[PDB]
């Protein structure tokens, strides 16, 4: 009698999930935007006031995007003008609004087309990178000192990465780093002079005459990759009269010998800052831990210090060598690293030593380090229950390893066994966020205690218009294979029926290090079409999945296109063969490298599957970027691995096309996986005589979200799947 | 049963179509190719010889893709390494072989990468373009001549074209021209220096790792075009000074006021060349008639010889002014202009005297003067029975014009009303090739008594497998719309029957001058809907279409996108009230033009639809080339015509599709109609919310004409149809 949960209520977003984005600025207070006013809260009593007016800037005349308040309180940078790059990547224009006396800086403002900024760590200072160049002010309304001089578009990166650092590396656009105290600030910097570029069209609105064409430096597998700089440069010591001096701290010589990338960089204290080099073949890295020599005024980094980490079985760290974490001294830190059993856990380190101690062990892993006191580490792992696909915060007394206490676990087993969280300044403070299995739950603790201060939002509201819904419900649970259990979940239809047949959707992604298969509340397409459609959406983790170990996760190591492929195959084999699935009615599809393992199960000759859908795949390795790709692939050389590289191709199965139902989709200006890809394929399918169905988005990208493309996506993949299940 | 015709006999080509292809060597003598045996045939007894045995190249080491023999039979030039660019452009690698000595030249070789190659018109001299350059060889064997130095890719092409004058121009590459009997050159020079360019990605094959750009001078509507100049050299002096002179032969004063085009190139005598300039507002063009001064060694074209052609309903031409045929004495001379009527006829012309006398005359049209001798003038037209759609060869005495003779109405009328011409080097033999309505026939006749000499090809082989099969009909006929005849085609099914309702497909081009109804036997695409899938293919001549006077072709003028649209839903229209058609199964589909115009139709909110298929279609004015849409749009300024070039878009239009379906098909690599007219057409959909059908189809052109890319579309396009028409 009431209403499903319909294509219409995904594209327009009828059901909405309350959230609570707080941002701590102290030990014992925090930000949180309110009725577009922002308030700040008092955690332990839950009182609050208006730290900004929604109306103060009224008469502004442009839209703000977002703010940002300088870590004392005295200032608010206001973005606006936003204009997306890549992934993380954009330019916007500030303004610096005085909070104290109440007005908006107009002297020696932040230029235009500004490429990225950041507040120092504590104080009111300012780095922001233009036209590729870094430079700092210290005071707001200060003129800037130029900190780098090289700075030229596609070529020379100061303090912001290129294409494939901010894609596959730092997962930002910043190359920036603050010394705690803001006395120093580091940076990166990247040379792609010799990086081929990927050139593509763009078409852009009608009145435009002449399509535009767009170069990104991009290095393909095997190509010549950018290389980098490290420097370090002292902010107080800054003249009006003469250019900044930056100091270098160069890599290895371990890493110096070929190729390599800067992969990480977190300060220890105000005159220690560590740094990790990967080689380009990514299973060796090397950490090295510099001091400020202040005699000389430059950086050394001990060779005793050094650190070396590496693997047998595959690449070094789930997608890059991990993070440390230093202590208050920082002369020790922690770190996750896979063990001899091949799991993720935290290792403990001094310094100058090079045997680091395990602090936690067992057949699960540590997701990451999310707060350090002299007394405990707190961190996130996915041991509660064996579940891998479940998430909770514990705590481990640092004097006594054997105390591991779980702080989120039993707080409401029922509703929550996914969370992550954020604590205050000096970890006197914690916000649990829980997505799922239930409606998400955001709440708030003391640390002396674990107290349950209070709920910051439960999401009543939408669990009251949920149900008025039918909305389909989510089972996990795992298969096993050769002594080994594999998880997989299902979003089965309201009422559902094991007596009845139902048609079944393989959603896949099945990346290396990927996790399909959790205990995660989701409100999106797979929800509508078990709910209105009746149509059973699976997930399945196999082999190279993550969170598991490296036994699992290593097991596609150099052989991308084999084992995730199959093992896709293979559940969907045991999934047709439980009685409430139609084996008549099987398909499976997937995004980005679900979109890859879609189309190589769909050209695998298993039979399996009566149709599929591939959004924006990798078609053959060799087009994919370096980084990515060569961590998993190893170089496309015959001395190296080019033999799989030439056989894990989508293309080279064109011919078993034949017997299934092809969607093929892409944007055509998706400046990760190349349009490229997917124009390599179909004309594989001509060239063999298969026809199929295709669908081109001028002008988007790899998320094809712009809102009209997203909802023509999903609108036109709705068609395509009742079509092939013979759905009314 | 007798089995129909296919979508697989189309594809595979099972009924092939035989004909006769010869090429003149002299006033009786032809070359034609039997089991790749070129063989020399006498004309008036049909007795032949081998000229060339087919094993004479086996050694070559190559496969020959064309051969050409000079003038006086001394030498054969083989063209190899053919490498497609445009329409008619091409680069091939090039022998010369001695048939004399029967050996192949080996010294002073024709460059690999040569862009154009031609005899001269008498004897053996050969002039090619090599790196946009002219070159020219007395002898095979001896060294070559420069001609020019300005040479530059894609900025100065001296002796070819650039890519607008190819297409939309000359029809051809070359641009240059030998005198009668090969004394001078004649050449044309291009310069695209501020001509924008097209840019568009080409994927080549799997192997290469990045995408090309392919890059080229075109100018689009409105934009910078190339701008040219007309040289002649003496070839007889290059053996006699170190550096011939290129003397030029200036534009008039007329056509130097502004931007214009050098439109046509015919020399008179050996002495004596004609060329014809256009205005960029093609409705005004000049002739000039110039001498060579062999006292000064210039051209001087007296203003006495000049000859203006305007006009006041549209441009000038069916597509560009037409070409002058001199009389031996370079004195006067034939040309087709339209009549006071607005019907195109044979004007003679004396070089000195401006008003010319009109030869034929009538509701009709000279389609073309195929030859000229001293005492009758050969011309096709479509005079008899007053079928525009039809082309019958005709001879005019010059000494009384009262006499004319139709030389093929009669020959075979029920099957043959569609002829074409090839005259020896004396016109004193002719071959007709008639192509239709019945299967195609080849003839040859002598000149002197207009006998029937004999049957070349008359096809008896397929009408004889034509018997087994199921073929459909075609009528040809037409429908008054305001006292005006505007004629129609239909290939319909086998045992029709106007009793019953069949579903009917509109083919449509409707471009202007263009010709959808005719009487030319076809085996195509239409032949297996109707034969095989019982469905009516219909085509329709509105205004706007050719060899009807200038009323009905110029109707258009200056507004492209109405006319000729709205004229094709009313033929619909009218079909329907002819009883046997289901009006709830009215389809549309067109390629290029014809893709314009069906997107037009189906988002012209009629409700006569139900779905259609544009192939590579034009969306936007703009986007398309400035000498084929300038020719009819005028300049897209406020000025001139831009409120209209605004308004005929398929793109506004983009909310009225959702009353229909829409398959929507572009080659990737089209250097013609860009890709980027559908990739509008796509997001201007999907910003309205509009589903419908795409493909694209990877590094194909405009023909989209690949051997599996031409199956691949055509069976895509057929399960669309039968889709819609919901036909097993
Ligand atoms: C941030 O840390 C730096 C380094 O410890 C501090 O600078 C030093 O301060 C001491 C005491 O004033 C001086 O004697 C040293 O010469 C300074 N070293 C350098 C490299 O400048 C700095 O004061 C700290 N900043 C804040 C705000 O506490
Ligand atoms: C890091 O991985 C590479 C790639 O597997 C290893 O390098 C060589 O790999 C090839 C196979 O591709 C073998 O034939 C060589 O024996 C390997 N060693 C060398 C020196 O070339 C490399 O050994 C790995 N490093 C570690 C520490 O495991
Ligand atoms: C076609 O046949 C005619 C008639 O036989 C050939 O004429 C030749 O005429 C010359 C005169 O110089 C005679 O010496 C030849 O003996 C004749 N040929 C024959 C076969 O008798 C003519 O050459 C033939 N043409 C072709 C292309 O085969
Ligand atoms: C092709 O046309 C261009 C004009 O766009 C000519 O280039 C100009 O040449 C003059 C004289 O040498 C220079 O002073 C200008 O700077 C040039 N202008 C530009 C935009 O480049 C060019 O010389 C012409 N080429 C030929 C062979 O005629
Ligand atoms: C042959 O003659 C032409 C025309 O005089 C020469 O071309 C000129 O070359 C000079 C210097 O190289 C340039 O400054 C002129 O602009 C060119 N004019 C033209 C129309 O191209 C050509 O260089 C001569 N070739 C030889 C071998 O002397
Ligand atoms: C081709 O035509 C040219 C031009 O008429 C001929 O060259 C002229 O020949 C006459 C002799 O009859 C001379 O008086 C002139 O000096 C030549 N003019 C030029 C520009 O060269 C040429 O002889 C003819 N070729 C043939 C093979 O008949
Ligand atoms: C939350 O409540 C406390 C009182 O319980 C507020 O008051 C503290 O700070 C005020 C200004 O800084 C003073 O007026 C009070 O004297 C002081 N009280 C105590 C016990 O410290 C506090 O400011 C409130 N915080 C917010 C963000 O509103
Ligand atoms: C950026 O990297 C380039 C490439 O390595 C550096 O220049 C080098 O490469 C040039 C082009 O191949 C050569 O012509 C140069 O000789 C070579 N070395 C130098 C010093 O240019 C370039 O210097 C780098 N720029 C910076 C700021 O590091
Ligand atoms: C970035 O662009 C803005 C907008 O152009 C600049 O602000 C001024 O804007 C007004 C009108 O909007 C113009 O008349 C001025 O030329 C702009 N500049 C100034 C100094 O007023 C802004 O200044 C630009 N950023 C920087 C650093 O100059
Ligand atoms: C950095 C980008 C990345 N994203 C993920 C990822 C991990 C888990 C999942 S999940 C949670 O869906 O399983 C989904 C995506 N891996 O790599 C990566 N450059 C990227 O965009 N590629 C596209 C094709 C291959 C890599
Ligand atoms: C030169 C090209 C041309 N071809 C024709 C033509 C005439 C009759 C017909 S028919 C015989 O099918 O009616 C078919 C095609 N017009 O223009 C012209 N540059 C071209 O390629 N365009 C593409 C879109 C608009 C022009
Ligand atoms: C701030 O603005 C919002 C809308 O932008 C408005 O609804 C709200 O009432 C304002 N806040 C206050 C305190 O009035
Ligand atoms: C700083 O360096 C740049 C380029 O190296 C130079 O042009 C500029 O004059 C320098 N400024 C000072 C103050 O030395
Ligand atoms: C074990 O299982 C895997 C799949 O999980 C299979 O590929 C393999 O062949 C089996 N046997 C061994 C020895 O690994
Ligand atoms: C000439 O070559 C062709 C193609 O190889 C062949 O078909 C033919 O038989 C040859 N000529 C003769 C007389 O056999
Ligand atoms: C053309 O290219 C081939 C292949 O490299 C070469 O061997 C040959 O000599 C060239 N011919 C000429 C005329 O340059
Ligand atoms: C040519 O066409 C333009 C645009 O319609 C017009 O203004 C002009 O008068 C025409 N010229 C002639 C000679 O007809
Ligand atoms: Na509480």
């Amino acid at each position: 009698t009431r209403k499903t949960y319909t294509l219409t209520d995904y594209l327009k977003n009828t059901y909405r999930l309350k959230l609570y984005s707080l941002r701590w600025i102290s030990d014992h207070e925090y930000l949180y935007k309110q009725e577009n006013n922002i308030l700040v809260f008092n955690a332990e009593y839950g009182n609050s006031s208006v730290f900004l007016e929604n109306s103060t800037f009224d008469e502004f005349g442009h839209s703000i995007n977002d703010y940002s308040i300088s870590p004392d309180g005295q200032f608010i940078l206001l973005e606006y003008n936003y204009v997306k790059q890549w992934r993380h990547s954009y330019t916007a224009s500030y303004d610096i609004y005085d909070l104290n006396k109440r007005q908006l800086i107009t002297e020696e403002r932040i230029p235009n087309n500004t490429q990225w900024v950041t507040w120092s760590p504590v104080g009111h200072k300012l780095a922001y990178v233009w036209n590729n160049d870094i430079y700092v002010k210290i005071e707001p309304n200060l003129p800037s000192y130029r900190i780098t001089w090289t700075g030229k578009e596609d070529i020379i990166y100061n303090g912001i990465t290129d294409w494939v650092y901010e894609e596959e590396v730092f997962s930002a656009y910043s190359a920036l780093w603050w010394s705690p105290n803001g006395t120093f600030l580091a940076y990166a910097q990247f040379n792609d002079t010799e990086v081929p570029l990927i050139e593509y069209s763009f078409y852009s609105d009608e009145s435009l005459q002449y399509p535009k064409t767009v170069r990104v430096p991009y290095p393909k597998a095997g190509a010549v990759n950018p290389t980098v700089k490290f420097f370090v440069v002292n902010t107080d010591s800054l003249s009006s009269v003469t250019n900044a001096t930056s100091i270098q701290i160069t890599a290895p010589a371990s890493m110096l010998i070929g190729d390599h990338y800067l992969c990480d960089v977190t300060w220890a204290t105000q005159e220690r800052i560590s740094l990790q080099w990967l080689r380009r073949i990514q299973n060796y890295s090397v950490m090295d831990i510099c001091d400020y020599d202040e005699s000389s005024g430059r950086w050394n980094c001990l060779v005793a210090r050094q650190h070396i980490e590496m693997s047998t079985t595959g690449w070094v760290g789930r997608f890059r060598p991990s993070e440390p974490h230093f202590t208050l001294d920082g002369n020790s830190f922690y770190k996750i690293i896979s063990n001899e059993e091949g799991y993720r856990h935290i290792c403990y380190f001094q310094i100058d030593k090079k045997d680091c101690t395990f602090i936690t062990k067992g057949t699960w892993e540590v997701i990451g380090i999310e707060a350090l006191t002299s007394d405990y580490l707190y961190y996130i792992s996915n041991e509660y229950k064996g579940m891998p696909g479940g998430r909770n915060l514990y705590k481990i007394q640092l004097s006594d390893y054997t105390k591991v206490t779980c702080l989120s676990c039993e707080l409401n087993p029922e509703r929550c066994q996914y969370y992550s969280v954020s604590f205050s300044k000096e970890a006197k403070y914690y916000q649990l966020r829980c997505s799922g299995p239930g409606l998400p739950l955001y709440t708030l603790h003391s640390s002396v205690n674990d107290k349950g201060l209070r709920v910051l939002e439960d999401n009543s509201a939408l669990d009251k218009m949920l149900q008025n819904v039918q909305m389909p419900s989510k089972k996990l649970d795992f298969i096993i294979l050769n002594e080994t259990k594999f998880w997989y979940q299902m979003i089965l239809p309201p009422h559902f029926d094991k007596s009845k047949k139902y048609p079944l959707l393989l959603d896949v992604y099945a990346g290396p290090c990927s996790q399909k298969a959790d205990t995660v509340f989701r409100l999106n397409w797979a929800t509508y079409l078990a709910s209105t459609e009746n149509i059973i959406v699976a997930s399945f983790d196999g082999r190279g999945s993550g969170y598991q170990g490296d036994k699992i996760m290593h097991a596609i190591n150099r052989r991308l296109g084999t084992f995730e492929v199959e093992d896709q195959i293979e559940a969907a084999r045991q999934f047709s063969k439980m009685g409430f699935v139609d084996n008549k009615r099987i398909a499976i599809w997937g995004w980005s490298y679900g979109g890859y393992v879609t189309s190589m199960v769909l050209g695998s000759g298993s039979g399996v599957f009566k149709c599929g859908i591939a959004v924006a795949p990798v078609s053959r390795w060799e087009y994919y970027d370096s980084v990515y790709t060569e961590r998993y692939m190893g170089l496309p050389t015959p001395e190296d691995n080019l033999d799989h590289y030439r056989n894990s191709t989508v293309m080279s199965r064109a011919e078993n096309f034949k017997q299934v139902e092809y969607l093929l989709i892409h944007g055509t200006a998706d400046d990760n996986v190349h349009f490229q890809q997917s124009a390599q394929i179909s004309k594989a399918l001509v060239d063999v005589g298969v026809d199929f169905q295709a669908m081109w988005y001028t002008d988007e990208d790899h998320g094809i979200a712009s809102s009209t493309a997203h909802q023509h996506i999903y609108t036109h993949m709705s068609h395509f799947i009742k079509q092939c299940f013979s759905l009314p």
